[PDB]
């Protein structure tokens, strides 16, 4: 699949306002994935002991981790599926190292759609949400073509 370059706009219009605080964005999208898909958190060991959204919420370690997912996730996006050299660590790691299968990408997926429809019905109406997640559908068919390559099943 490919997007338009309108349906890329739409996705970099919403990305932009994660950009004034994506420390912030970052906590509620972890957090919400970890609420409604517990088991996620059981894949990082860096992570798991913590118990409740308010441990999760003071927790600078995880603060810190969210702003290195979403700002690999934005670089991402801001190639307009031209993202080739940026998947490929990422896609070794998860398979190889993390072992994060397509439907925990999913879980995220849901996630980040959830915060941004929460956080930016001003640049998140039905259309944009249409275009985050062709987006992110994109990313995750690519990842998955990855993890075959890499000999994960995912
Ligand atoms: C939008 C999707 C995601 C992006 C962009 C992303 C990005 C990253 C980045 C940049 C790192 C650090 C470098 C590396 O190890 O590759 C990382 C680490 C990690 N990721 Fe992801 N990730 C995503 C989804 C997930 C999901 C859904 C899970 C688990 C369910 C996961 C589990 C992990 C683990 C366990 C680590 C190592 C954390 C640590 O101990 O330091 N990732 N991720």
């Amino acid at each position: 699949m490919v997007l338009s370059e309108g349906e890329w706009q739409l996705v970099l219009h919403v990305w932009a306002k994660v950009e004034a605080d994506v420390a912030g964005h970052g906590q509620d999208i972890l957090i919400r994935l970890f609420k409604s898909h517990p088991e996620t958190l059981e894949k990082f060991d860096r992570f798991k002991h913590l118990k409740t959204e308010a441990e999760m919420k003071a927790s600078e370690d995880l603060k810190k981790h969210t702003v290195t997912v979403l700002t690999a996730l934005g670089a991402i996006l801001k190639k307009k599926g031209h993202h080739e050299a940026e998947l490929k660590p990422l896609a070794q790691s998860h398979a190889t190292k993390h072992k994060i299968p397509i439907k925990y990408l999913e879980f995220i997926s849901e996630a980040i759609i959830h915060v941004l429809h929460s956080r930016h019905p001003g640049d998140f109406g039905a259309d944009a949400q249409g275009a985050m997640n062709k987006a992110l559908e994109l990313f995750r068919k690519d990842i998955a073509a990855k993890y075959k390559e890499l000999g994960y099943q995912g």
